[PDB]
């Protein structure tokens, strides 16, 4: 089976940990990566996902473990303008540690089952277009766009590996 590092980046308190929770177990709730096989299009993948945490640092250590990443979910809280507002710094440290400007990305507004939304859909989609990479509104708390958001992942990560 192929083996895909995926790694899940944001602001703090957007729900990294709840997304990844929601795929790996169908539940809703320190640093740690979590394994999960599934079948994608019908090939079997095994998703190897690190949930980003700790303190802000940039150690050749924690390069490394970003570097390591084959794909990113970039999260933000539709509820947080302050979370999407740092999308472009989360983006602008992948392509230093992967040392490249094509590097897969999935753009992930969390918390869509909330109302009193701050970031409005189309100004995150315009975003998503001008960095080339799709947009994917999700909830961890229902499920809603989960298995999207990591599936359509895996398939930008197909696009790069093909090409
Ligand atoms: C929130 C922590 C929290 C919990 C409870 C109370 C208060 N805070 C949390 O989960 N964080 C924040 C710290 N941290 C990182 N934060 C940033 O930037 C935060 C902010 C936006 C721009 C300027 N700055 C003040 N950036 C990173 C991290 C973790 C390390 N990151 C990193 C390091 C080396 C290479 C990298 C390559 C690609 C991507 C990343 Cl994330 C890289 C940068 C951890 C989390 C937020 C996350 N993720
Ligand atoms: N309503 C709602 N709440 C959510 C959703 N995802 C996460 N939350 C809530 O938002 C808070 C933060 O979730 P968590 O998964 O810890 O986020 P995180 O980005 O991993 N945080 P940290 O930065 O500390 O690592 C929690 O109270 C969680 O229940 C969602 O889609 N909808
Ligand atoms: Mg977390």
């Amino acid at each position: 089976m192929t083996e895909y590092k995926l790694v899940v980046v944001g602001a703090c308190g957007v729900g990294k940990s709840a997304l990844t929770i929601q795929l790996i177990q169908n539940h809703f709730v320190i640093e740690d990566s979590y394994r999960k096989q599934v079948v994608i299009d019908g090939e079997t993948s095994l998703l190897d996902i690190l949930d980003t945490a700790g303190q802000e640092e940039y150690s050749a250590m924690r390069d490394q473990y970003m570097r390591t990443g084959e794909g990113f979910l970039l999260v933000f809280a539709i509820n947080n303008t302050k979370s999407f507002e740092d999308i472009h710094h989360y983006r602008e440290q992948i392509k230093r540690v992967k040392d490249s400007e094509d590097v897969p990305m999935v753009l992930v507004g969390n918390k869509s089952d909330l109302p009193s939304r701050t970031v409005d859909t189309k100004q995150a989609q315009d975003l998503a277009r001008s960095y080339g990479i799709p947009f994917i509104e999700t909830s961890a708390k229902t499920r809603q766009g989960v298995d999207d958001a990591f599936y359509t992942l895996v398939r930008e990560i197909r696009k790069h590996k093909e090409k």
